[PDB]
């Protein structure tokens, strides 16, 4: 759990990510796929991107990107709060694309990076911390829900 502190911290920079949805969204899956490039295996319509280049002038990524921003914001704006809104993710991870929680915490380190890269004056050290906390409550969340599916990943 975190703290209504916390919460605000998390908020006001995601508050900044939703100024260029499509471009963190494009540069958090790039660092992804190139920190740990198992990951991309998962996504039949994007290994044929061999370059950065490509994968910025996929319109396919970039909307992908959006899709997994906009859903991940509408989590953290529950503060905690968010089993309906996670239930669908852990249907889809547990069931469909097989997605372990070793390849969430990969994109949470993705996520932290390219916030501190675009906005190192709104995710110093408690901030970092905060976020953090959620994501981290987030997979903790997930990893329970994708048990109770009977996936163990
Ligand atoms: C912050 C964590 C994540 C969020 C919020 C998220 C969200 C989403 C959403 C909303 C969709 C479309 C709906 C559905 O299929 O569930 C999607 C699809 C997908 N996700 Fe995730 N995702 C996350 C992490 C990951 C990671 C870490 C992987 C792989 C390494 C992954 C692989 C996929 C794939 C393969 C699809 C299907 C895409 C298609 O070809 O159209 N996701 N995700």
């Amino acid at each position: 759990v975190l703290s209504e502190g916390e919460w605000q911290l998390v908020l006001h920079v995601w508050a900044k990510v939703e100024a260029d949805v499509a471009g963190h969204g494009q540069d958090i899956l790039i660092r992804l796929f190139k920190s740990h490039p198992e990951t991309l295996e998962k996504f039949d319509r994007f290994k044929h991107l061999k370059t950065e280049a490509e994968m910025k002038a996929s319109e396919d990524l970039k909307k992908h990107g959006v899709t997994v921003l906009t859903a991940l914001g509408a989590i953290l704006k529950k503060k905690g709060h968010h089993e309906a809104e996670l239930k669908p993710l852990a249907q889809s991870g547990a069931t469909k694309h097989k997605i372990p929680i070793k390849y969430l915490e990969f994109i949470s380190e993705a996520i932290i990076h390219v916030l501190h890269s675009r906005h190192p004056g709104d995710f110093g050290a408690d901030a970092q911390g905060a976020m953090n906390k959620a994501l981290e409550l987030f997979r903790k969340d997930i990893a329970a829900k994708y048990k109770e599916l009977g996936y163990q990943g």
